[PDB]
């Protein structure tokens, strides 16, 4: 009911308890406090309208669906869609001040996997990480998600630019509906939960991403309508090589046009149009309709296909500025 905050975490692994166990970074800061988990979200009047870009070095999210500072941005995918390789991506090239990561129950070897990340990532010390495992009990799991919350919202207090990171929501949700076996109802902590993030008018921001396993959940519904956006991970845009396999036209930011200019706009629907007309192009082809020189206008699209693709893909340890973004969909476009 009370857990650790402090720069003394940066760093560290915590477990379900608040404890530190293991330590993929050591910092100089040894400051610890102590805060209770469990807190009010900040009226309207303390929120500030998202506004600014929260930009994260990845092509297609920071050109066609731009996050804001203080957005709550979902991640949906089914197992495997590399939904931890985003995160890693999403760790390493956006410009957060703090990250915090909150791995809500795994078997245990996964935890690990991130760790061994994080000992060898360009953030180890701006990030804390928080764990449960499967062996832990079903309340366990949940107090993961409000100690990592805790843990953001301090650091948000203290002004920084701080992204969460909460996997899974999915089996956040299974813990907390087999803590509901045991005014109030369990189910309800849910909603009370992603309410905390978003910027301060006196502080910080936290951006959270939360991600969601697919295989059309009706927890998926319930949490797409209380998210400012979800990134669809498609199954099929993975077995056909397409990295990061995020559906651009599935998805959306709807801070979209609050957190980015009109010139930005304008190239954001113009590849939007041209992702579309791709699409309809290619069940045309499957369809085996599609034969050269009988439309200009097809064979126009056909031609950029292997653009389009390029500017989508992105090698995992690369990041792109949103400048470079700007320069390389205007080539993509005209």
């Amino acid at each position: 009911l009370h857990t650790q905050v402090g720069r003394g975490l940066l760093g560290a692994v915590v477990n379900p308890l608040g404890e530190v166990t293991d330590k993929f970074a050591v910092t100089d800061n040894s400051e610890i406090l102590y805060r209770p988990v469990d807190n009010a979200p900040p009226l309207y009047s303390e929120r500030a309208a998202i506004e600014k870009p929260f930009l994260t070095g990845i092509k297609v999210i920071d050109s066609l669906l731009t996050c804001g500072e203080g957005q709550r941005m979902g991640i949906f995918a089914s197992a495997g869609c590399g939904k931890t390789f985003l995160m890693n991506m999403l760790i390493e090239h956006s410009g957060a001040d703090i990250y915090v990561i909150g791995l809500i129950g795994e078997e245990g070897r996964e935890v690990t996997e991130t760790v061994d990340y994080l000992k060898n990532s360009e953030k180890k010390s701006r990030c804390v990480l928080v764990y449960a495992t499967s062996d832990y009990s079903s309340v366990d799991r949940c107090n993961a998600a409000y100690i990592a919350t805790a843990i953001a919202e301090f650091f948000r207090t203290e002004g920084h630019k701080v992204a969460l990171f909460i996997d899974s929501l999915t089996r956040y949700a299974r813990a907390l509906r087999d803590v509901a076996l045991a005014p109030v109802s369990v189910f309800d902590s849910l909603p009370r939960l992603l309410e905390r993030p978003g910027k301060l008018k006196a502080g910080g921001s936290i951006t959270a991403f939360y991600t969601v396993l697919l295989e059309a959940d009706p927890l998926a519904e319930e949490v797409r309508s209380i998210l400012d956006g979800h990134i669809y991970l498609s199954r099929n845009l993975a077995q056909k090589g397409q990295f990061p396999a995020i559906d651009s036209l599935k998805s959306i930011s709807r801070v979209f046009t609050q957190v980015v200019d009109e010139k930005h706009r304008i190239m954001a629907a113009a590849f939007r149009e041209l992702l579309s007309e791709i699409e309809e192009l290619r069940t045309i082809i499957d369809f085996g309709e599609y034969k050269p020189g009988e439309n200009a206008s097809q064979d126009k699209i056909y031609n950029k296909i292997s653009v389009v693709e390029s500017f989508l893909k992105q090698d995992y340890r690369l990041g792109f500025t949103y400048e470079q973004t700007m320069e390389l969909i205007g080539e993509t476009i005209r």
